[PDB]
């Protein structure tokens, strides 16, 4: 019916995301060799995550588990300074995926339990989110371990959908 995407490099903390919705059961997929997909089926929603960054391995059949897709949930590690510009390249290509350019955008900048995390401000900056056209974003600071944040980042794209 309608498919959110939750995207973003490994240890983002997407899974832990899944989890603490308490939505349906965490199932994982292989559909082809170096692609593994966690799914949630609440209702009329699909929540599908993978990992990206790095070799982007089956990266042109990503458009088959595209489909659908209203929102984009793109969880960025905020303490992992070593793989940010790898997260916004990665993010950037996603923004220009021909099926996901409706989709709206919410960024999560987890991990703010972390004492030398990037805060919120400082992820959206090196996301480049202010150059985004056209399409609505909103970024939340969240502790995924806690659940800190999830709601009001949530709010926003279930009361833009
Ligand atoms: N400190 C901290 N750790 C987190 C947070 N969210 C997730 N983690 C940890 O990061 C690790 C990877 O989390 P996971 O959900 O598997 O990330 P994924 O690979 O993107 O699905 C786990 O050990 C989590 O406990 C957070 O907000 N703060």
């Amino acid at each position: 019916e309608m498919r959110i995407l939750m995207v973003g490099l490994d240890a983002a903390g997407k899974t832990t995301i899944l989890y603490k919705l308490k939505l349906g059961e965490i199932v994982t997929t292989i559909p082809t060799i170096g692609f593994n997909v966690e799914t949630v089926e609440y209702k009329n929603i699909s929540f599908t995550v993978w990992d990206v960054g790095g070799q982007d391995k089956i990266r042109p059949l990503w458009r088959y588990y595209f489909q659908n897709t209203q929102g984009i949930i793109f969880v960025v590690d905020s303490n992992d300074r070593d793989r940010i510009a790898e997260a916004r390249e990665e993010l950037q290509q996603m923004l220009n995926e021909d099926e996901l350019r409706d989709a709206l955008l919410l960024v999560f900048a987890n991990k703010q339990d972390l004492p030398n995390a990037m805060n919120a401000a400082e992820i959206t900056e090196k996301l480049g989110l202010h150059s985004i056209r056209q399409r609505p974003w909103y970024i939340q600071a969240t502790c995924a371990t806690t659940g800190d944040g999830l709601y009001e980042g949530l709010e926003w794209l279930s009361t833009n959908l």
